[PDB]
């Protein structure tokens, strides 16, 4: 994955500098995992989910299972985060995922910018936009 | 337009509270002019404009005529901003586009999150991040990705 030509040093993950963005770096890192019972721990209860503009999920539960659900016919292969910054209570991550859909191991480069919400250092919300074009290719569902 | 559940008032367009944060809530503002020529002027001359992840423009007569193109065939109904925020550089746009496509007078909520990239107050760079889905149908024009 190359480094965009937009890209700015000042905005890098390597200079993340409060709890907040640390914590959601982690988070970046451990999506690679592609398992929800480990990534659910970085959830509140009271909390969301929402790739842009489908249904989003309310609730850790159905955090839970919408995420157990996408592991379930696609992986999580890597995510090259460009910029981690904050401002107001939320953070921003600036970023690509490599999607690789399990039935077809079809893979797929997702330019996405994404907004976290952490009460306690734990999520609260969290919304991706990006493309869904393709996404609907990708993952195996219905995106209903 | 109903402020989401989400919505969180401590990052509200109203409490925008910095020079480059101002400025691109009033560009914002400007969309709804669908003036290519008035907004241009918010432009460095080294700038970029892009709708992820469509070809990007570069440069101030790209994003110009980029601009300019799509308000041939859409209009820019509405732009409510949720959350304005900024950090390291860069300001963030949490928001919900209307667009009406001039042909067929059909209408589209586009929830988007965006960023901006100032220098001495001028655009530098502006990426979209949406989803595309209905764009292409929205824009009468072929969408190059």
């Amino acid at each position: 994955i190359e480094q965009p030509r937009w890209a700015s040093k000042d905005s890098a993950a390597g200079a993340a500098s409060t709890p907040d963005e640390k914590i959601v770096l982690e988070f970046m890192d451990a999506l690679t995992s592609n398992d929800a019972a480990k990534l659910i721990e970085y959830f509140a209860e009271d909390t969301m989910y929402q790739n842009m503009p489908l249904p989003p999920a309310y609730g850790r539960d159905a955090v839970e299972q919408t995420l157990a659900g996408f592991f379930t016919v696609v992986s999580v292969d890597a995510v090259e985060t460009f910029h981690i910054g904050s401002s107001n209570g939320l953070v921003y991550t600036e970023r690509v995922d490599v999607l690789r859909a399990l039935p077809t191991g079809k893979s797929y480069n997702f330019s996405i910018l994404g907004v976290f919400q952490l009460t306690e250092g734990k999520i609260t919300g969290w919304r991706d936009y990006f493309d869904l074009r393709e996404f609907e290719e990708a993952v195996d569902l219905p995106l209903r």
